[PDB]
């Protein structure tokens, strides 16, 4: 029947959408490896999640749910497999959370058959987004994420105000998620992200405090929290590790992506930056590394971006816009960035534990003007061509 | 497993291409419509054709029988559904038939799982090729094809010399097949097609009468002979029904491509033509049509030819060639004309009867010199500039 | 209406073609720069020689005269504008000749309305081809062609067996001919060609000897035959002034092109060399020059070819072939080759006179063998090398 | 200054050319690896072979010594680098030998800046070509290769007739040639090839008797013949090892590529096999291994090709061929095949020593049959339709 006939196209077609081997972009800074095609799009989403595949409730074989993106997802290295907690934003413009598998980390991934079921905290939440994974040493994985409401407080007609508080679930399994309460904070929160260690035997949160719901305004950077209790979890005193500053990729606002890895010079971190410009905000990706001993302190800052958008990236819903809540270290080194593309797609990046360290401690520091830049520079050429004569 | 992701990606693959939808071209001359994609090619063979696909006996993963060309096909309307008899050549070199079936006649062909098994008659054949299928009124289906044999005539060293005889079988489900004695004749046959009316209440063959295996000699042309009994088939008299030409498409060469579709007008016949060149033989496709009350009256010489190689299909294992032994004619008039190029592949183009009788009737005959053809010329441009004026 | 609409797509379709912007193609020798599409197809020939223009007789809108080939163009710098004398062959295989002009010389080109009306000769012609043009200085524009017939001797069912004379014609305006007696001559002749000038007060023909159709047998090369009316053609004494060398591109067969052009170091010519291979005959263009004061005399003879089949040229219905019958050289210096490809559509390659005498001049000389091929290539690396330390 | 830079420009695309990287082909048959780019054209010849670079010698700056195509390879291990002994042939239609080294095997293949010097035997050869390179076990690189002269028996006119002998030479440095004298023989011979080890104590040649220059006549296959003294190489006895068959791929022709590579498993060979078709003759390669303990003795016949003519190796100034006469099997059993195509161009593919092994052992041998050929592939068919079940 024409009918069976078009049901099993859509699965061929989407077959073989998934199954698409990867290639990794030649050209590049020796520091990350691009690839061509993006790990998770909207048109990765299972057929059976967007049509009735019944002819009898759907004889037009039309979809009657709408994907419209896959972004902003959290990352973790589960039963041998690479895992994506993907924000998949349906075109009703909610967001859900969905874990999707690969057995290679760059391609064939692919969204388990449900999505993630969220149990609410007290007071239900509009929108769900931007999950960081941690696997902490007390044997649970964490989802910290951002939960956000509206804000009844706003003239009338305003139905743009809101509030983003941080979420927090754990689990075992990925299926079966328990909801703890809401993070307590005397500002909103959005990046919230559990370092996997306890500090001094408490849980250390990486927060990022903001005065709105858009905009930071006193908000310094990239904060630290030592929590008591993570199901009753407050904070008490918030610490700036990472600044913004002036004139640098993170002026207006930024914000710790996954939680950072642990290597033998230090916590290695990814953070989003972000500025104003004409078309609006840009954001760009930007690393940082921190002490063993004490993972409160600076140790490597290098100068300006780690990735910013290339190619295809530069578009989308939210163009100009690089992030990250997500990353896998397997044991030999290797380094897979899950990062997202104009809020609209997730694309995949390879490095290796030695070169993103590498990276870190040897691109020179932001002297934070122009003459600086132009002294680097010079010292740079200088011995370059002292060598290439 | 790696190797059953190898497999699912083996498989998956092959279902896009299997299912791809074809587009027409949009640059046409009015008389047909050629389609983006072949119908067929080697590629289309079944994965479980080409792989063994058991790790324990095949574990690289590697074909073990190659295939090289898929060609030469007849065409039947079967059960609702568009029918080629294709003839497949292995990466051995020898061809076997394989039915493959589409629901709509311009795409979505696939092979039956198995391919035909053909019973050999009293003498074996090494090759079997180019099969004209023909619903005969007497009920069955019959298959007329070359069956070749190396030439036991051949001196030391010859291995290319070689014999063509007329193959004869019949069947009622494409599936089990009766092999007839081979065609009783006195000269070499290929292109030997089965009309599928009685006159003067015998069978009736389209013949091409060859002094070799490759030259046709003192063979002037397509013969009609009329036969008795088709299970003990002889040819007795045989006259010529379309004539070689020189300077014309079909100076060295020609033979009956599929059998004639019957029209009010009279018999409707699609052949090739074949001449020399610096490049060797180049064959193209013709028309012409006979008539209902005599089928061994020509009654339209459309002039040169109807089709010849466009694009893609003048190269391939024999480059400059068109072949048809193939097409369906739906009861609305759409006609289904399945061709190959170059001995590689499976094309269709579309026309109607109308269209294709209007082009026999209208397209001037051949007056077989430059100036004549100038005249032709000449007059149509002076009737149109009159009418653009 | 849908038809009316059809026509004017045809129209437009049309113009948009002929009026393409031709481009250089960047990557070239020194010598010739080649260009992004071919000067003439058999698409640029004019919708209404092809399609009847009249919905009352044809109301499908489909061809009436199918057009196979655009080639072997003769050329001539007419009236301010650049005119190739083509060689149309239509779908019937008859080849007839046409008009084309151009503002240019590289683009733009169109055919006249109406082509060329060529009278027979006493003995009617089947074939008529590769005309070349000559603007003598008796005031006439020759076309010397190519008039070919059966071969009366040929056996029965011999259909291929044919004779090749050369045709002579002349004209004032390129559209009434005057038909003058075929050339007599002791052999066959193909590639006759009028030199431009008087030479001891006599026409003066390029000529090309040979024993039979196709193959040139004891014919050594490219001749010369001093006429003294040309309205009565007939070759006396034939000198050879370019000759076929073993293991040289012209090994088979060679043949003069368009008549050679003036300079002030000699007459610039451009020929065609044949070749087998395992594909068939491969043919090239190449360049050689005689001496102003005996034009039969050599004067350079660069090895190898000019021009040989790159790219697009090297398929078409006759693949592996290059051949060129005009050309048109600027009073500024500025030459226009236009060659065939495959003997399917026209191309342009433009230089100028001073280029192609100087690769005529310091190409080095065939030495005839790989010794003598390798000893001049290490003589060039080695003052290379020299210059780049 | 103008000249300058576009010697500079000229410099610098070549480097892009020669550095760019080679990929693999994704879509294979799991024997074989292609690569999306040839490893060697024309247009890899260094810029200084084929431009004069003095501006007051070229001032055009026009190429002086045109290059045509790179092909039939012979292919060593070089002091840890891959090497092709190329078959460089030049617009003068003379080929020479040229070394070309690579780091990889698959890309980045640069020619030495001097090509191959072979000094004559005691009879001058017009053309040498498709040299065989072995290190032999006794301490010298033998070149085996054809040389080529006209027929002294030919007839006026005849400048195509030619007599190919086998060409021996031996070097230790592939820079300095010692010419030994040409092979003797009752027949022509090309193809010839040597084995690397010693047996029964003496040198052995894989031959190729052929009674004509191109075709084979009464010439059964590919030889064996052992040979005392390498210094004055006399043919005695001579084997038929591997035999050409009606219907096959090596009906007409065959001949052996390289010398064969070593395996636990027996001697694997790569040949070519030759067949007529309407477009000229078809060259394709095939395998086949011979026991280590007695090397004339057939273990292993895959039916058919192993590979053949796809896509661009199709066309060239030979078309539908594939050739190879050199290879590389690594000391972990990668081999890396270096086979022209058309006589135009070099290309790699890439496989192991256990995957060739396989392919040899478990393709099922031909049948020589139609009927054999569909048992074969339906027991295929009905293993894996179980499996798939
Ligand atoms: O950002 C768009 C433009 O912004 C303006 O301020 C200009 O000064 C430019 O520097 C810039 O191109
Ligand atoms: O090879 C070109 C053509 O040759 C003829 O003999 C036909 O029988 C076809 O089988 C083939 O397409
Ligand atoms: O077919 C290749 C060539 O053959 C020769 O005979 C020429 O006369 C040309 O007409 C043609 O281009
Ligand atoms: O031309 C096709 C092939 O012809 C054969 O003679 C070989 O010797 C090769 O040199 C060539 O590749
Ligand atoms: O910019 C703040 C937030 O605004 C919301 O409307 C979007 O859904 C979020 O993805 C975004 O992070
Ligand atoms: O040309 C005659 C025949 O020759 C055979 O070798 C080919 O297999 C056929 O396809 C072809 O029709
Ligand atoms: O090869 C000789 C001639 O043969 C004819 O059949 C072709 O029409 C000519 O174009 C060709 O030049
Ligand atoms: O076909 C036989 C030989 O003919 C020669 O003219 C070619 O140069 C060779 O490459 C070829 O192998």
């Amino acid at each position: 029947s024409l009918f069976n006939d078009k049901v099993a196209k859509l699965l061929a077609g989407h077959e073989a959408l998934l199954m698409r081997k990867n290639e990794p972009v030649e050209e590049g800074n020796g520091v990350i490896t691009r690839y061509r095609y993006p790990v998770l799009t909207a048109a990765h989403t299972p057929v059976f999640w967007r049509y009735d595949l019944n002819e009898e409730t759907n004889p037009f074989l039309m979809e009657r749910i709408g994907m419209n993106a896959t972004l902003n997802a959290g990352a973790i290295k589960w039963d041998g497999k690479y895992l994506m907690l993907v924000r998949v934003e349906g075109a009703d413009r909610k967001s859900f959370f969905a874990v999707a598998e690969s057995p290679n980390g760059i391609d064939n991934f692919r969204f388990w058959e449900y999505p993630v079921t969220l149990p609410e905290d007290v007071v239900p939440a509009t929108n769900v987004y931007d999950m960081r994974l941690t696997a902490h040493e007390d044997g649970w994985i964490y989802g910290i994420f951002c939960a956000e409401r509206h804000d009844d407080n706003a003239p009338i007609g305003d139905l743009s105000s809101a509030t983003a508080t941080a979420g927090i679930a754990r689990t075992k399994d990925l299926k079966n998620w328990e909801r703890l309460p809401d993070l307590k904070t005397k500002s909103q929160q959005r990046n919230v992200v559990l370092h996997p260690e306890f500090v001094d035997g408490k849980y250390a949160l990486y927060t990022r405090p903001q005065d709105g719901f858009i905009d930071t305004g006193s908000g310094g950077g990239i904060g630290w929290a030592l929590i008591d209790d993570i199901t009753h979890a407050e904070v008490g005193e918030e610490k700036i590790i990472d600044k913004r500053y002036y004139h640098t990729i993170k002026e207006v606002k930024n914000g710790e992506g996954p939680h950072p890895i642990k290597t033998p010079q230090g916590w290695l971190h990814l953070a989003h930056g972000v500025r104003n410009c004409a078309a609006g905000l840009r954001y760009v990706l930007y690393m940082y590394m921190t002490s063993l001993d004490d993972p409160t302190r600076l140790i490597a800052s290098p100068a300006g971006y780690f990735m910013a958008p290339v190619g295809e990236e530069r578009i989308g819903d939210v163009s100009n816009v690089l992030f990250s809540n997500g990353w896998i270290a397997d044991d030999d080194g290797k380094v897979f960035i899950y990062y997202a593309s104009s809020d609209t797609r997730m694309h995949v990046a390879t490095s290796t534990i030695e070169r993103l360290v590498d990276y870190c401690l040897h691109t020179p520091q932001d002297g934070f003007s122009s003459s600086a830049s132009v002294e680097i520079l010079k010292n740079l050429i200088e011995r370059n061509l002292r060598l290439m004569k």
